[PDB]
């Protein structure tokens, strides 16, 4: 764990000034760690990071699997690396493989999101950025479709998408379905954005048997409503013509330029559209098209955390946390990169009458239930398992299930798994 020098306490430019060490950061930003990166690419934060601290030398590695490569690096539990952005690793292991950045109450006071990434009181991840759950999609297009309004229900949505299918050369809605985790995405949008109810994450789905059938009071809300919605895209025949060949690199500048017009990701996804070609005023960002009871909701959370590992020497996770530290406060990555930054002191005017929620903490003594029914049920809610996603693409393309059919497959074995928590 941490040497006695927390998160709170760190003097930027004063602290850890006399060190000369190099530290290792693995992150998913594989784009950034090119000289081409049309932004602000890792070498010149890390000139900048250098300005301030010239003898901490920063070696950047990026993997463009970063998830399963991350995790892997992880259960090595060696000192091969320094920070990385933090995986899908249960958080009561955290303790095992991350130093802690201070105690929670006090994180609270200088960082945003200080218990996302937490456990018994400790803060072990740091946000790089925060995230609002919606959806980018090009102007342009949906003018060529003569769509006035943003679409606020799933029947909206569809009812868009066949617009643009009509009218315009763009693929409607672009699975990314080969990139497992812009798959895994979708579980992104069916707590807050789906119910509006900042404890549906943690409190409500894993006490709750069959969370994935169909609401009846209200059957466009809720986590039937988001799969569905994918479901109904790609059965319909509003996704791209073939899943099995999606390419993410592509795809950017492809939106940037017309070719496509939805994509399901969160708000960092935007600027990277953007750049990708000469129509950045083209791409905006909307809700996702839930309404519940006349209100729309948009979760806000953490892109990837900064996570230092507990096995590397006192010298060298001091450097890291000044890093970190630094990339949180003096950077201006959350900015640049779309989003909201973290330390803690208006977005798109579509989003001026969404109410902004944040996933509330479980009740005393359930902080571990989502985790462990998730890992019973193998799931993976809002994990990374966007196996159950691609799952969803590939039974619409081939039409062998219905929507209900695979929502009550996942049911079946939530509800065991919840009654077995
Ligand atoms: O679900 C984990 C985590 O996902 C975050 O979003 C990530 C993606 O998961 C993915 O790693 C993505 O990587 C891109 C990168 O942005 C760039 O496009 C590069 O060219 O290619 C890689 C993929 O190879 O980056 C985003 C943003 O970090 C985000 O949704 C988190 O809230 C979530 O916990
Ligand atoms: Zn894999
Ligand atoms: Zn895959
Ligand atoms: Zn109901
Ligand atoms: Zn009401
Ligand atoms: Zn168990
Ligand atoms: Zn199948
Ligand atoms: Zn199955
Ligand atoms: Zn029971
Ligand atoms: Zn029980």
């Amino acid at each position: 764990n941490k040497t006695g020098i927390t998160y709170p306490e760190i003097k930027l430019g004063e602290t850890g000034k006399d060190i000369k060490t190099t530290i290792t950061f693995m992150n998913n930003r594989t784009d950034m760690n090119l000289d081409t990166y049309p932004g602000k690419n890792w070498k010149s934060y890390i000139e900048d990071f250098n300005k301030m601290y010239p003898n901490i030398t920063v070696k950047v590695q990026t993997d463009s699997n970063y998830a399963d490569s991350a995790l892997t690096r992880l259960q090595a539990n060696n000192d091969s690396w320094d920070i990385m952005m933090i995986p899908a690793v249960d958080k009561s292991e955290f303790s095992n493989y991350f130093v802690p950045y201070g105690e929670t109450s006090e994180m609270e006071k200088v960082i945003k999101l200080a218990d996302e990434k937490a456990y018994d009181g400790q803060t072990y991840g740091i946000a790089n950025n925060g995230v609002t759950a919606g959806i980018v999609y090009n102007k342009k297009v949906f003018e060529e479709a003569g769509i006035k309004e943003l679409p606020k229900t799933p029947e909206e949505f569809q009812a868009d998408l066949k617009l643009i299918k009509e009218k315009t050369k763009a693929v409607p809605l672009y699975t990314n379905f080969v990139e497992d985790w812009a798959m895994g995405a979708w579980d992104q949008y069916i707590a807050g954005n789906a119910t509006g109810d900042p404890k549906f994450m943690n409190q409500v789905l894993p006490t709750t048997k069959e969370p994935f059938k169909k609401d009846a009071s209200a059957p466009d809300t809720h986590p039937y409503a988001v799969y569905k919605t994918l479901y109904d895209a790609v059965a319909n025949g509003y996704t791209e013509e073939d899943y099995s060949t999606t390419d993410w690199e592509s795809s950017k500048g492809k939106m940037n330029n017309g070719e496509i017009a939805t994509m399901v990701l969160g708000a960092w996804a935007v600027p990277q559209m953007k750049q990708a070609g000469d129509h950045p005023d083209d791409i905006g960002y909307m809700p996702f098209p839930i309404t519940v009871d006349g209100k729309q909701y948009a979760t806000i959370a953490g892109d990837y955390s900064y996570g230092i590992n507990k096995n590397i020497s006192k010298e060298k996770q001091e450097a890291s946390m000044i890093f970190v530290k630094w990339m949180t406060e003096d950077s201006g990555f959350a900015k640049n990169e779309g989003g909201i930054p973290i330390k803690a002191d208006e977005t798109y005017e579509t989003f001026s009458d969404v109410e902004l929620i944040t996933d509330a903490p479980a009740k005393e003594g359930q902080e571990d239930l989502l985790a462990n029914v998730n890992s019973d049920s193998e799931l993976g809610i809002n994990n990374g398992n966007g196996k159950k996603i691609q799952d969803i693409v590939v039974d619409a393309a081939n039409r062998t299930r219905t929507i209900d059919q695979i929502m009550d497959e996942w049911n079946q074995k939530w509800a065991k798994a919840v009654e077995d928590n």
